[PDB]
């Protein structure tokens, strides 16, 4: 047809049309990476919005990728004709069917509409204890993340959405300790089952100033190691649980575990003194978080 999804690809490839003209996959992939890296530097430093809506989110959309898609600003299912004349648009997205679906069609219009109304009933979540905030912030962010709104770069813009929201709000939500790997672990828990407990789980550990300063410490561990732990998740221990792996070591505030290639943080002081003392990288050791 005239509009299609099918226009918003290169014929004959599966990479998406570029302000950068390229076709490789690979060799766009590490444009599109270094230039919104850019980006995102200068947007971080912008002052918070008056209002948080989806033209703000558009914004961030825009802002990010304004050297690498010419569909920059814009929600996929409004009909976007490029330079070269054809017109694109994605209501589908289609997964398998066995999968759980996201919106289609004018459903994003109005789910995004919803998100509008809510933070403006709600003052953009202003006057809110922590835990408020959260639970309030949460309903939107799985609202968001089932709308799908752009055709890419969801990611990165919703993350910067709600961190700026959260501090605009009087609260934290440092995302960037997130690692890709747990952010869709704990929203395909959402999308299957109905289970907010990962995503709970993730936003106190964002949230919670005894967690950000553990969890600071561990990704400063990384920094110039050569590795990337962006593959692999990392948590701080739920209250209650048990968790058992090997040692991976301890710092001022926390100390590390590795659980079926799962990084677990842990306080310190939940560490019996007598077991800190004779504990060597490698040790296996089974952990009760307290109250
Ligand atoms: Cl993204
Ligand atoms: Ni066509
Ligand atoms: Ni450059």
């Amino acid at each position: 047809e005239i509009i299609s999804p099918h226009h918003y690809v290169y014929p004959n490839t599966t990479t998406l049309k570029n302000k950068y003209g390229i076709k490789n996959l690979n060799a766009f992939l590490e444009k599109c990476s270094h230039d919104t890296a850019k980006a995102m530097i200068n947007l971080r430093e912008e002052s918070l919005p008056e209002y948080f809506d989806t033209a703000y989110l558009c914004h961030i959309h825009q802002q990010l990728f304004k050297n690498t898609f010419e569909w920059a600003g814009y929600l996929r299912h409004i009909p976007f004709t490029f330079a070269d004349g054809t017109t694109a648009a994605m209501p589908e997205m289609k997964r398998t069917g066995w999968k759980n679906a996201f919106a289609i069609g004018d459903e994003i219009q109005e789910g995004l509409q919803r998100l509008d109304q809510t933070l403006a009933e709600k003052n953009n979540l202003q006057g809110l204890t922590r835990e408020e905030f959260n639970s309030e912030a949460i309903e939107l962010f799985n609202s968001l993340n089932q709308l799908h709104p752009f055709r890419e770069g969801n990611g990165r813009t919703q993350r910067l959405f709600f961190e700026n929201l959260a501090k605009a709000a009087g609260h934290q939500l440092n995302f960037s300790l997130i690692t890709k790997e747990r952010m869709m672990v704990a929203s395909v828990a959402v999308a299957e089952n109905g289970d907010l407990e990962p995503m709970q789980h993730l936003f106190e550990d964002i949230s919670n100033p005894e967690k950000i300063r553990l969890l600071k410490e561990f990704m400063h561990t990384m920094k110039n190691t050569g590795r990337n732990v962006n593959d692999r998740p990392v948590m701080v221990a739920k209250e209650g649980e048990t968790y058992t792996g090997t040692y991976r070591g301890a710092g001022l505030e926390g100390f590390a575990l590795n659980v079926k290639g799962a990084y677990i943080i842990g306080n310190i002081d939940h560490l019996p003194p007598e077991q800190l003392k004779i504990l060597k990288p490698g040790d296996k050791i089974t952990f009760t978080a307290p109250k």
